[PDB]
């Protein structure tokens, strides 16, 4: 006898497992045993992922209830799941949006000259270099300390909750408390800091003081710098991170971005569409009976939606393995999501790993790793897959 089929597959993010596409093609919607040891609907194919992304009935706020199936326990209070609803309700929508675009007077230029900086140090110290730890994490925390406007100085101690935070237990995590209480009493300073006038945290003190928002709790100014800072942190760091393996991995594609540069955003745009940075499916509850594929999902269930089910999909993706810059639907990939939580930090996360990219072939065109490749040490446990350090040589 065996027992059902337990998820997450694999902590590595260097390669997808090959009982991915058996899956998709015999069985692209089911029954799976999460890390709790709920039962949940695993979907793999592209259109069953976006069937369910695109129904407002798989709920994303709903997989917060008690006594609900998990896929993980909560890192946060119940109420952070939905801090992006909670934003729209309290009228904050439009101006955290604008807050966190790429196109900020100086942003770019900003993300350049850090990207820049950060690899001159490199250079200077000689190789091998960490290209996580020493790149494109600082990259990433120094990028959201700019779009919050925050002091520069406060990114690292912000940033060493976050291997907590991001955990993927089966349990409560007592440590994950401790840090999220004390970065948001480090957010409520902030907003009553009137040195905080720029970014997303200047734009938030503003509104905070004007009367169309006198009722908007400082519970929630405050869980949304919190929230952003670590969920764009942790997203863009483990993205660009996994994404200059599977650029080092194919020194072809690495010659022919560093020689012509204008091809990186198509070339980013498949590093996202094969990213395998997300750990675990995305979790919603159905809160209807709601036929998917060959499954009738019962009010109250989970699912759990496979980014690279749907991203390495032939129907959708020929030949889903290959990076291909000349594709017909290159942003029709779901590394962003789809639907009411659509990702609103895209064009920010896309703006971060081009000039993180276009930095690094311009300083270190010979990158590769230092290593051999199945010596990176996967995180595990974590709702992204990040090696814990990333050795290379140029
Ligand atoms: C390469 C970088 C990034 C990737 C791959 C990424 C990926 C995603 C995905 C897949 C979702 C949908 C989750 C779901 O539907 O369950 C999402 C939502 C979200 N992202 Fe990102 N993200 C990135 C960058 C960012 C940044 C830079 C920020 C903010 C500074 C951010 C903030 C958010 C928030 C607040 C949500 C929740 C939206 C909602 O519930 O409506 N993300 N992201
Ligand atoms: C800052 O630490 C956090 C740890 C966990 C969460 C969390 N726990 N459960 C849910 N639902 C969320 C949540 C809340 C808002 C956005 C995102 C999210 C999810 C995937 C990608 C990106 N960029 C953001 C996740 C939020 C913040």
């Amino acid at each position: 006898a065996t027992v059902l089929l337990e998820v997450p597959f694999s902590a590595r993010g260097d390669r997808i497992p090959d009982a991915v596409a058996e899956l998709r093609t015999r069985e692209p919607i089911r029954k799976v045993r999460t890390i709790t040891g709920a039962e949940a609907w695993l979907v793999s194919s592209y259109a069953l992922c976006t069937q369910v992304l695109e129904d407002r009935r798989f709920s994303m706020k709903e997989t917060a209830a008690a006594g609900a199936p998990r896929l993980n326990a909560l890192t946060v209070p119940p109420e952070v799941v939905n801090n992006m609803g909670n934003i729209a309700d309290a009228g904050l929508r439009k101006a955290v949006m604008k807050a966190i675009t790429p196109k900020a007077p100086g942003l770019e230029q900003f993300l350049r000259d850090t990207a820049n900086s950060l690899l001159d140090n490199l250079i200077t110290e000689g190789a091998p270099a960490d290209l996580r730890n020493d790149f494109a994490d600082p990259l990433a925390t120094a990028l959201h300390c700019k779009v919050l406007g925050i002091p520069q100085e406060d990114g690292p101690k912000l940033f060493r909750s976050l291997s907590i935070a991001f955990m993927s237990s089966a349990d409560p995590i007592p440590a994950a408390k401790i840090n999220w209480d004390r970065d948001i009493e480090y957010m409520a300073g902030i907003l009553e800091n009137p040195n905080i006038t720029t970014g997303l945290m200047g734009e938030l003190s503003r509104l905070r003081k004007d009367p169309a928002y006198s009722h908007v709790s400082d519970e929630l100014f405050a869980t949304i710098g919190v929230t952003f800072f670590g969920a764009g942190v942790i997203s863009t760091g483990s993205f660009l991170t996994t994404a200059l393996i599977s650029l080092i991995q194919r020194p072809q594609l690495r010659n022919l971005l560093h020689e012509k540069p204008e091809l990186i955003p198509a070339g980013v745009e498949e590093l996202l569409r094969i990213n395998l940075s997300f750990a675990d499916g995305l979790p919603r509850l159905a809160t209807a009976d709601i036929q998917v594929g060959d499954v009738l999902v019962r009010k109250g269930e989970l699912v759990l939606v496979l980014l690279e089910g749907a991203n390495f999909d032939p129907e959708h993706f020929p030949n889903p393995g290959s990076i291909e810059l000349d594709r017909p639907n290159p942003t029709s990939h779901l590394a962003f999501g789809r639907g009411q939580h659509f990702c609103p930090g895209s064009a920010l996360g896309r703006r971060h790993a081009q000039i993180g990219i276009e930095a690094l072939l311009k300083k270190m065109p010979g990158v590769d790793l230092a290593v051999p490749i199945d010596q990176l040490v996967w995180r595990t446990r974590f709702q992204r897959r990040i090696p814990e350090r990333l050795p290379v040589l140029w």
